């Protein structure tokens, strides 16, 4: 029975572009992906909207983790660049028109994984125009709805079957559908020499120093602040949530649970975030986690609260400290009393590193 | 349900005499057996040993014109190989040390040309040494190092030896090939000796055992099939009369699109005339045929281990290979030296013969 010593996954999706169209389906495909590699036991960093030095930064960190007989699966969604026979995967920073230097190169990042011991290495380019390493190339031209690969991926990768049998199912069943002939393509390269599948159990889990360095990383990359209970000096109780939606995208939530008698009426708001997460004011506050952007994690939120999404974890260098206000108006009287206290939550998900 | 082939078409090389580099063996083997393992499977088949540049650039773009919408596609390259900037390349025999880029054929262009083909599919196995629907396999083995234990030189190549044991099977060719890849693995020999990267944008269920679409007499269809014909038309067997009453059969053999045997043997003898050999000269300087090589009394002798056991016993024979080289017709002599019963004289005769452009030269 053939074991994988760990199961490590990167999923980057690239959507709001500077100066290039903007994706919708990367955000969708990531979230299904992860939810699905994490039911086969991957551990799993999930992150949108990289520049060129993130996502260099996350494919290398990447690559530190195939360490022998250990499962990497690295998947990019975002736009792809072609130039004199090679690939190159598009940060959100690229320049118009595309430079190669501004870019990753597909190539290189497959040169650099021939020299693991990997016992599979899973390549996955989902893209708009031994080592054991099988890699899949999908292509197709320029709302919540799938991209075609994960579309017929997703109904096929939790199957106990080898990768490359698996994927050439997918390939197969796109070339049965009117929607792909002629705008999805998919192209799988293997050097795949034994039996190997995504299902394939994780190895007697023992407690050397090279396990507890991934497990470590991956520890802090998953940790959300705990939820708080704020206490003002006039009584009102404000409790405070957070949830993970990407390794890079937590959302902050707010609630009034205690409001007391002598209060007609109060209202509760974060704000004055660190400049560098680039939190415009106008998409803060709002009564449904949909209206900041964020539909994925929406169902799994409490109801009633005020939402925020704070995107761009990765740019935060220091605490993420920011304040939550309080304006309430006193029984019988004609004055709104603002008060507010300031929060300190630390270094949250994929910000956790350094 | 079943899919189906409007024909199929197969281009095999084998390189092995290198003027500049290593001699290899197994291509002689490997593009044999494959070619009767693909004519099995109803493909038409062109086999060519020891191609220079300009023969292998005609060879495949000639390929190139057959994939018809529809059609199967199968391109087999066994020989010298090597990879310079992302590019891989396969080496004619008349290439100079070092490799120079331009003297090669680029692999990357040939899978860029199929790629503009309707193929139903389109199938490139490079065996080197160091829409379309296209399946591209690349093998790459280890050189032989100059103090290894060498076997018979009628081995099989790695890749060829478990490629025969799948071939034949009634599976989509991805998975097929996939198998193959497995067997290496399994197989602890091969650890370091044999790679296989397997490169494939199939979208459908094929096979190189699908049938042939209900057989037409259309003008494509009939343009490959003549092309096909004329590369595999031998002469035919002739018997030359001497004046002395002596009859000669000579006849005549494939091994390869571009390698013919020639056999001759006595037909009919007078009782009156005891000593008489019969031999075959005077062939075109173009094919550059070795005295020492022709007329022997075995057909291992001329260099010949794959047809020998078809070939008709008790005759002389002659290895012509290098056929694609011929320019004009195959004329030759057959000489005969006698001696009559009682005489010590021997007496001589020939006879000059024509027997046109046969197997590729017909082209
Ligand atoms: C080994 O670590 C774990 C968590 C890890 C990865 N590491 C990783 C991911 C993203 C980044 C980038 N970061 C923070 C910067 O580039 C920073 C560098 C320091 S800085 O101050 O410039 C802030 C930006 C990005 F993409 F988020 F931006 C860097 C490292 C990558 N894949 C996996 C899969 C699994 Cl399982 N674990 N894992
Ligand atoms: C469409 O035709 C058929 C027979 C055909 C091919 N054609 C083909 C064409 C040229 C050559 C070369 N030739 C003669 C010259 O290069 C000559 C060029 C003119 S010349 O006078 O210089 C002598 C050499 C070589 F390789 F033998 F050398 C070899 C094969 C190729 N693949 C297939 C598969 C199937 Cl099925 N049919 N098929």
């Amino acid at each position: 029975q053939p074991l994988a010593k760990d199961k490590v996954a990167l999923l980057i999706g690239n959507m709001n572009y500077r100066e290039h169209p903007k994706l919708k389906a990367p955000l969708v495909d990531v979230y299904e992906l992860t939810n699905l590699l994490r039911q086969l036991d991957f551990k799993v960093v999930s992150l949108l909207d990289l520049t060129e030095y993130e996502m260099r930064n996350a494919v290398d960190e990447f690559l530190l983790l195939l360490d022998k007989g250990v499962y990497g699966l690295l998947y990019y969604a975002g736009h792809g660049y072609e130039n004199f026979g090679n690939s190159f995967m598009v940060p959100v920073d690229a320049p118009n028109p595309y430079r190669s230097e501004n870019c990753l190169c597909v190539q290189n990042i497959l040169k650099l994984m021939q020299e693991k011991e990997t016992g599979l290495n899973v390549f996955l380019l989902d893209m708009c125009r031994t080592a054991n390493i099988v890699f899949g190339y999908a292509t197709c031209q320029g709302g919540l709805a799938n991209g075609i690969f994960m579309k017929f991926l997703k109904d096929r990768l939790l199957e106990d079957k080898k990768i490359t049998v698996l994927l050439d199912e997918v390939a197969e069943d796109m070339g049965k559908c009117h929607l792909t002939k002629g705008k999805q393509a998919l192209e799988i390269r293997s050097s795949l020499s034994e039996k190997r599948a995504l299902t394939d159990p994780i190895q007697g889990t023992e407690y050397s120093a090279e396990s507890l360095v991934r497990n470590l990383q991956w520890a802090k990359a998953h940790e959300l602040p705990e939820s708080m209970c704020l206490k003002f000096d006039c009584g009102v109780q404000i409790q405070l949530g957070f949830a993970a939606e990407f390794s890079n995208v937590m959302i902050i939530y707010t609630s009034i649970v205690y409001k007391p008698p002598e209060i007609i009426m109060c209202d509760a708001y974060v704000t004055d975030f660190p400049l560098d997460l680039d939190i415009d004011p106008k998409d803060a506050n709002k009564g449904t986690p949909e209206e900041t952007g964020s539909y994925l994690v929406s169902k799994d939120l409490p109801k009633h609260c005020l939402y925020t999404r704070l995107s761009s974890l990765q740019k935060l260098k220091e605490h993420l400290v920011f304040t939550v206000c309080l304006s309430y108006q006193y029984s019988g009287l004609e004055d709104t009393v603002e008060d507010k206290q300031e929060v300190n939550v630390g270094k949250p998900l994929i910000a956790k590193l350094d």
